[PDB]
């Protein structure tokens, strides 16, 4: 919802660009300047889509999506808050100005036949006002709905300034324009639109353009060959005053906070100080310690992907079995029990790491059948041997669940399974978390029933059991399969396990990558491999 | 990983923000600069993160997961690209700087005699070079690693000038700090961080307190009465020419773009030109017309939320079924096809429309018997019945991805099937786009029958049957049941269809929006109803 903010975001920096545009080449190419009325379109278009112009069984399922409604909640109440800080300080100039007005004195005789001295040109509609004053430096304006021109005493009792028909000719213009009328107006609705930051971009840029404006009227009533001295009698008004900008809602003389102006207050100003070299010190050390302190806990890079990158503490054997992968690119692994060498297809394929899939309740089982969660006489939840067999997670994430979290790391740690990270899930094999490559499955399966004696021995051969493939008078072929499959597209095809034969033990994984990774064809791929191998041979 | 530079922007804020914390108090209330040096440590916090210091069947799964991936790809070559633009602009700058070192010339004799006399005070270490020029307009300087301070030919012309004097100690004062030194070099790093905005505040913020400081130096050596002369020497560098800023990687003495400084120039400017009215019609017109044009397509409100708003063409009757519903909030609708009345409970809660989850099933077998998807002698994809009666979505999901959309939607529309929207998925009515009230069930069900004869007879009745509930000598009961389920939570639980009775027909349906909904708590809340109202009593 709060979307449609952004919709009105969009609608307002287009018509604000466009507006840039013209303006560039408009002064560029021909010196011209725009009626900045123009900007209230801006306003306008940030309204567009702002306005609605539409112009027996039971069966369910456990569904995700992102919520982004409690952003909006929050969105709505920042807004809010936003608008309440702004009104504040529009209302605290405002306020400052009625009480600036009730001081001001009605202009006495002399001055007003010098005031019409210098207007009665102009032979304008008097229904705006002048006044003086014993309290403000220098002359400003502005609204109340009266067009109010103040001006300190002390510019008339410099009886003899003259440069006062070129002060006076200024606040004329801006009067003309009425431009404290619509900067008031502008600034209200910029107020409620406080999520558009642009808004205060064109705020502010509407200023310069009318100071240019009441320039060019003040010189067009200029001899000019005093241009010169109106000139100088511009620059002396930065150098009597600070400049003063707590009427945000009204216009001064005194030009503007600048880098020049703070360097002639800082030539005036007895800065002649000296200061301890610790300030610097101290800052410094903190600043130091500071980022040591975020250091402590901020770090990242690329690296912490690393896959299978350790060699080996034994032999390997190079294969190539191209031909029989075909278009499922993939990798092969196979291990030795007896000679402790391994055979190798796609060695650089074989260190990458995957979520392991259906071929880590392997390891699942392993873990349930330890801990009791399943077991050899009884491992229903389904049972072992079905889940295996037949697909089924139902069962598995149920023996996930209830294997504690630090009984299954601490055995993915003793056999060095792959990242050995279980993640959050109870299904955190799958497309998820825990990563491990071929070759490690390979040396890890070979672990958890060889080297790794913590695990129990019917654990081990229970496992076997609801792994069994095939069985003849050479070897009993055992393993799983499953693929991981994302938005549709089988990316992760898997078959693991081990071949006992009446040679050799061996352990092997088969993993498919791309074409059509199924477990189904890992397996197939792994079988014609094994027995061109010899390890379903019996040789 | 792009969030590498996100984690990088972070330590830069943080640092960025101690520091402009420390400056604003230094100077507030002990008027303290400091040795703007400590940026550098900016630059440095920016880099913290960045250092990679770590100090049997096929079993398979569809998964969804956000990529995030093509997006840190383009983000790559966005910043490469930053980069090799920035680095044009620096080189230009360079560029014609060490073209203009070329043009320089030695200073003579008396010229020597009149700097020395200026600084024979400080008895500097000469190993720094001062030329003069008869190309540029005011003096400047830059690095080169020969430090070099140049002076327009005019100013020794000027033999009288007296304020060279000034002009010499604000040139020797940055040559030694070596600003000219260490804006190349920060601007370098920024070069490559072109990702993080904030290098280009602290690049500009620097600006200014070498200014400042080069100020202060060169009071120090000034006789204090001539303060006031010297600030008049400042000024007067912005009356003669147009300030220059081509070399970025310079320093100049004419200050910097400003708003009084456009005034000025504009002042000698004769702008005394006029335009046609066409410039502001036209752009107006067009600018209207462009906002017009993003209308066409651009609209959003709340509203397009609305549920079942719409009052009956015949009479309801409100009821109370709190105490059936207890804790599973939720609403009740039941009609009478003889009377043309609704009894309802909860009437605000009943028009709620919520996707109508297994539900729709009805509908979907509907749509699915008269396009022959599945029919009255074999409705296999499972079938109709066992689908229905066993939860089998796989069924369900095929019947649906074989009825073209748009009879789905003919359908839909003609019986008013709430917001009558099926999305894009094969699964549309499951926590998905295809919305439904309570109310409008019972509405749309019986139209699906009684009034709407696009549909077969026999695909009414073979709906009919996969719902039996129950049967009995005074009613059959139909109906299907399911849960709407997300993030693990039962949330939109349901029950619908129809009873037949010795006395009337009766439509009806329960939702349930809390507690704990499931499909099984829908029937057995409007079994009891149903049951209190006579629906299922026979009465
Ligand atoms: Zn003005
Ligand atoms: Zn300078």
């Amino acid at each position: 919802m709060a979307k449609l903010l952004i919709m009105s975001i969009v609608s307002f920096c287009f018509i604000f660009l466009l507006l840039l545009f013209f303006r560039y080449i408009l002064k560029r190419y021909f010196n011209y300047m725009l009626n900045y009325k123009v900007w209230y379109l801006t306003l306008l278009a940030g309204l567009i889509p702002f306005i609605p112009i539409k112009f027996i069984q039971e069966f369910a399922t456990d569904i995700h999506k992102f919520n982004w409604d409690s952003i909006d909640n929050i969105c709505t109440v920042i807004w809010i808050v936003l608008v309440i800080i702004l009104s504040f300080k529009f209302l605290k100039a405002l306020l400052y100005l009625k009480y600036l007005k009730k001081q001001s004195l009605y202009l006495n005789e002399n001055e007003k036949n010098k005031i019409d001295t210098i207007l009665f040109n102009h032979q304008y509609k008097k229904n705006i006002v002048i006044r003086k004053a014993e309290t403000i430096q220098s002359p400003i304006t502005f609204w109340y709905g009266k067009y109010i021109i103040l001006i300190p005493s002390s510019y008339f009792k410099s009886v003899i300034d003259k440069r006062l028909k070129y002060i006076i000719l200024h606040e004329y213009a801006h009067a003309k324009n009425r431009d404290t009328l619509h900067l008031i107006i502008f600034n209200i609705f910029s107020i409620i639109m406080s999520y558009n930051p642009l808004v205060h971009i064109v705020k502010r840029k509407i200023i310069h353009d009318n100071e240019v404006e009441a320039d060019r009227f003040v010189l067009n009533n200029i001899n000019k060959n005093e241009f010169k001295t109106y000139a100088e009698s511009i620059m002396d008004s930065v150098l009597n005053v600070p400049f003063f900008n707590k009427n945000i809602l009204s216009h001064s003389f005194n030009g503007k906070k600048s880098l020049l102006k703070r360097r002639l207050i800082n030539i005036k100003e007895a800065n002649l100080k000296k200061q301890s070299k610790l300030i610097l010190i101290f800052i410094c050390i903190f600043t130091f310690l500071l980022m040591v302190i975020q250091s402590q806990f901020l770090m990242g890079q690329s690296i912490t992907d690393y896959n299978y990158k350790k060699p080996l503490h034994n032999d390997y054997q190079i294969l190539d079995k191209s031909k029989i992968f075909g278009s499922n690119s993939g990798s092969f692994v196979m291990y030795s029990m007896k000679k402790d060498k391994y055979y190798i297809y796609n060695e650089k394929e074989s260190r990458k790491r995957y979520s392991p899939n259906s071929t880590y309740k392997i390891y699942l089982a392993m873990f349930g059948l330890d801990r009791h969660i399943i077991n050899d006489e009884n491992s229903r939840m389904q049972d072992l041997n079905t889940a295996m067999q037949n697909s089924v997670n139902w069962y598995f994430e149920r023996i996930s669940d209830q294997i504690p979290k630090n009984y299954t790391a601490t055995q993915l740690k003793q056999l060095n399974y792959g990242n050995k990270n279980l993640g959050s899930y109870k299904s955190y094999w799958m497309e998820d978390s825990l990563k491990i490559s071929n070759l490690e499955q390979v040396i890890v399966f070979k672990n958890m029933m060889e080297q790794n004696n913590h695990f129990s021995k019917k654990a081990k051969n229970q496992l076997s059991s609801s792994l069994l493939i095939k069985k003849n008078e050479k070897y009993e072929l055992y393993g799983k399969t499953g693929t991981g499959i994302v938005n549709g597209k089988y990316n992760n095809g898997w078959f693991v396990g081990y071949v006992i034969t009446n040679h050799d033990k061996y352990y092997f994984a088969t993993h498919l990558s791309d074409g059509k990774p199924s477990g189904k064809n890992a397996e197939l791929i792994s079988e014609k491999i094994l027995k061109e191998m010899g390890v379903l041979n019996g040789q």
